[PDB]
């Protein structure tokens, strides 16, 4: 299924992806009032 209306998007899906990834890479994560 390509599309190729949002295909910016998905590559800044991929930052933003990395981005939360190495932000809670520890195990115990940041979900204690990740003030959100």
């Amino acid at each position: 299924t390509w599309s190729g209306t949002k295909k910016r998007a998905q590559r800044i899906l991929i930052f933003l992806l990395e981005f939360l990834l190495d932000f809670c890479t520890g195990e115990d994560s940041v979900d204690g009032k990740k003030r959100q």
